[PDB]
């Protein structure tokens, strides 16, 4: 039997992932986040990275696990919090390999130490999984570090923003054909 | 024998189980908190999320362990206690596929240590469930993070509050097609 | 089943990989900073090695792993931030041979405390992935440490900016193709 | 299967290598640092060895990893620092043999402490690297121990600096060759 | 497959290094330096015994590993450092047979602190690897502790100094032969 | 495949083993050093131990290894060193059977720190190597403890310095056969 | 094939070992001290019971090691030295079956620091050894303890010293016997 | 091939060992120390132990090891030494089956701490050995912890002291037989 | 082969067992010791619990390691030693299961330390021993926790102390069928 | 072969293991002790509950281990110790199945601090003990919680004393017929 990390990839579906991690992504994935210094930063928010994912490798397809998180600082200085944490992430896809970044996640300014901290270990646990994911190719943020790609972006006209559709929404926990391919499984 | 962890999963199960997780929740699922600043907070209740992996997993399906929980900090101002707990847990599949997240608990404002410390604790496992849970899909909560999914469910009728009907609880320990099945498996 | 870190290369896959490897680099792939001095150093950004290791060995063909970060020190002068941090980066091919390197990040100048040590920690993991894959090959960025390759690539036209065509840019999460296969694959 | 560490050598490729590893390097390879005291000193630059050894071996032929990085002393005097790196550096081919080196880096009389670190751990990594490969014979680097190669070279005339021909660069991700070579590998 | 240390030799190769072991090393082999009380000592350089190990075994039929090296001390007198080193030397065999040894290195006079480290570091290595080497046989360096293969070699005529001829000298990276059976091995 | 350790014996090479280790050794092997209090004592140089455990065993029969080295103590008097060094040595055989001792190593009333170390560090190794090499039998030095073979010693006929001929002493790195063996082993 | 500690005894050795092990020593084994007290401690020296498990067992038929070597004490006093050594040592034969026993070496009254801790390491060492080998019977020394058996060697008459005749001792490396069997062994 | 701890017994050998360990020694074995108190203590001798033990079993069916050895105290009083030392001796049989016990060891009243403790550690050690094996049976110095065999035996009349022979005793080293077995043995 | 530990019971020796352990044990087994407080305490004597489970068990079905011995404490007072000491005791048989309880030993009012320390580690082996055994069942000591149990046994009459019977009594080490039964085993 | 740990229960054992389980036990089975504040506590002896399980389980059907025993805390008041003991235990069956809890020990008001850490000690061990084989069913004592079968118990005739017959106790340490046993599986 193939578990996770021993099933190695079939030609077929080696071809495809490795076709498609090759795309850019559009500018539906893009957001701008203002950092210090005035300048627009742009960064891909981490649910998206987590559905690129999943849709790149499968639900059962890839694996993140925190090796190590460490609270380089707590600091008070006019009664406000300075936190800074990192986190080491390591992604691991079903055949066994493997990437490993370092996130970083900062606090400053809050009057709560609790919401600090909760704040800056979650940033640099998620900051971590994007970075390692960016590994594995352009279509999992690799592209938003080229700054050919971020003029580009720019000069395409800026899109109309998404509608979602709730109609076909889960409103109940089951999950019928679900249920019949596991049980037809045992 | 294919024990947990060692399960892989067949073509059918993989295809229902993908198409599954890829769909989002509706307004029968989200709560609302409010946090600090008068805005609006959307979240999953626990037990949701628990019922939700079980229906999408199978109770056999997935599994979660703590990997370590670290209180950060318990201080003491004005007779109130202030206590910041972290918790990592990791989410196995039964194939061996894993996540694992941070979950954060807070306890703010308590008289009480031993309250602050349970709470505080409770709540930084739940989370880091949750947190975990939402790296499989949408379906899963991975949806309460889009701007855009909020933005059109504040759009939706609020639905009424829906109601239990307790006629068919369990009321007795005994399951007798349970006891048939394992009886049988037992040879 | 062959997994990770235990694939043989064939003949074939092996004759290509090192005769690619030997190549040098063109001027598209080379970057210019301004070190300390005035005097041009030559470089190749993280994202360029990133595409062309996937493209050398397949997005599962090779794997890094962090086995170790050091902060070797943290310095308050005139409210500026000096810090260095060293990774160890470790690269492994699906084989199983390996290389590992020293990275090095430095922050200095900074006035937060927690940028600083984010922009060090996340300069060392790259660096030392960028050092570590320099030892299999010209390919992979040995090259840029010839003097010779240096004045060669001095002596070249200068080339107009990259143009990024944007036109099949990913714009939805699923890839139909690579959910065929990996269904087909179970 | 046999992965890296297990692959035992061929007849042909013992014989090859043997006698490949026994030559000695020419004028080509070597280069001339100024040490302390007036005195030419003959080394090898780090990505030659490196070509060297993805040569003798392949790309999938060598291993090197670092067992230990050691700072022994990072000292401060008149503004000045003074940095003291070892490095234990180990090397192994496909077979599994394999040689141990240490390898120091040193910076002297630098006003920056990040940089003067990180010269001297690159330094000694790289000369851990460069002392490990040298035992495997004299065409990676042992030659340029012995006085008798050293007094030969000298009496060569100097060779013009090479020239570098960029037509046949890399100037694209894409490995065609590599891509059908790998897919027709994988199924 | 027989990786190292798990091959065991074949009648001939063992009655073969078994002879040649036994040899003692002619005046070629033998350096002199002076060392403290103005008496000659004898000893064999570095690259000459690797050289022999290399013959003796085969580049792929020897290994050897640093087990621990230690720092004993660094003391600072008059402004000049007095550095010693010892490292323990582990050589092995293909076969799985090994011998260890500690060998010791020494700086003392040097105003550099890092210099003094640095040759006392390397110089305990190679001569833990020496004495390790030592104990395979006489061909290996066994010889040079008997007095009186000493005395024969002070009565043999002296030799003139080796001429080197760079005729025949690697002038280029590529292996033509090395590379066809390596491709044939795949 | 029989590596080292799991080698057993026949029963040939064990009778004649047995057989060889039961005799004593010659005055040809017996050395005399003088020490405290005027007595001579009879000891075995380190070389010709360790040329008798490679003939008797071959030079891939027998392994040792430092288990472990202590320093018991450096003390500093009247500007002179003295130092205690023990070392655990433990001997294997190609079979597994192993005898590991202490040995000892002395250095007293030396100037220099870094030559009283290396000296008592590389005699307490020798020491215990030649003290575990003795409990395989008398022809590996355990005759050397019995008062009655030291008198009979004594009443032999003092015999001359040996001589030794360097006429079959080897000159170059080359070992025809060994290379042509080891190429047919592959 | 049947390593150190994997090889079943057969009948035949078994039964052999099992009468030869029940033998009580002669006189021409025992040796006396003097303890303090005036009292005759009666002893057999280590080499003699090194020889002995040497031809009950076969050279590679037993093996010790050293588990754990303490000092327990070194005090000065009135110049002289004294030091207490214990050493775990532990037997083990060719089937598996083991004996440990603790060893105790002790040296009083002597100046030097390093002689007094090398007396005691080497006495503890070996007295673990004789210890452990007295566990297996009497011939290897546990007939030594009984009181009737002393008894019964007081009143046996004084035996000359014994004559070690030199003539068929070792005097070259070379074992042929030795070295064909294990060429014939590959 | 079944190498010690993994050799099962036989029927024969277990009948025949099971009644051999049942027996109760006679006066041959006991031996009588003064303890505090005025009062007969009685005892075997470690050797005595060991040589039944070795008849019982074998010398390949049993051995010992030391899992702990600790000194409990050293203490110096009026220039006389005092230590205890415990030790934790383990017997296994060559089956597997295996007894450990503690053992103590005193030393009191020595003006030397050398040859106090050695003597101490010692005890222990052997102390331990017996209190392991008296695990086995009463032939191994069960027996002697029951009053009503004490009382047994000092009911019965003195014997006289044993005489040994040593017309029969191990002159030289060499043993033909066992060579002659293990040669034929080695192959 | 079935080591200890891995040798599951037939049918009837299961059956033959597990009713034996199922009986109380008779006055004969029972012993009384006067506690604090003046009351009677029954006890069995640790030598027949021994008895009892060679008898049940055989010498080969049962094992007894000691996983941890603790001192409490070790008090002064007037003179006189209070020592306290707990012992944990893991109880197997050779099919695998296991009983692990722990036991106390106290020493109080005695003047000697080391007979202080003797009798508290000594009992507190000896009763976690007999509180395991209790465990399997009845015969091994359960009843004797049982009030009803001690009332019926106060009711029984006081019988007469045991006579010891000599006549076949082990005078001699050697076991003739035990030599032959392990002879033939070979 | 199945050692402990490894031997899956037959169906039929299952299925009677499962219905004894589910047993509530009767008045013969509790035992009553005043704790602190005068209200009656119902509880079942320790060598009771040893009978169940060795009854249900079988003498070689469950094991028991001691994970980890920790002195909480030894106080000395007005001469008087208290001792705290918590003990971890687990109780594990042939199958595998495994349960763990925590017992606690107290001993209040003595003088001696060694009776006292001896009694604490003994108790929290047999405490875990019988909290652990709780969890298997009501039959090993998870009735003795409800307070619907305490209320039941309580309304029930109060018993006469058992009487032990000691015609047919155990007189001599002989079992002949697991002797024969044991002969017959030797071999």
């Amino acid at each position: 039997v193939l578990c996770f990390g021993q099933c190695q990839y079939t030609a077929e579906e080696y071809q495809a992932i490795q076709k498609a991690l090759r795309q850019r992504l559009g500018p539906e994935y893009i957001s701008s986040r203002m950092a210090g210094g005035g300048q627009k930063v742009c960064y891909i928010e981490g649910h998206r990275v987590i559905n690129l994912a999943n849709e790149m490798f499968g639900y059962n397809g890839w694996a993140h696990s925190i090796t190590q998180q460490n609270v380089d600082f707590v600091d008070l200085n006019n009664g406000k919090f300075y936190v800074g944490v990192c986190a080491f992430v390591r992604v691991q896809l079903k055949d066994g390999s493997y990437h490993e970044d370092v996130g970083y996640g900062v606090s400053e300014g809050l009057k709560s130490k609790a919401l600090s901290l909760e704040k800056a270990r979650k940033e640099a646990v998620t900051d971590g999984l994007k970075r390692a994911l960016r590994s594995f190719g352009n279509a999992l943020g690799n592209c938003i570090l080229d700054k050919d790609y971020l003029r580009s972006l720019n000069k395409l006209p800026r899109q109309l923003p998404l509608e979602v559709d709730l109609t076909k929404a889960k409103r109940q926990d089951l999950e019928p054909s679900v249920e019949e391919a596991r049980y037809n499984s045992c």
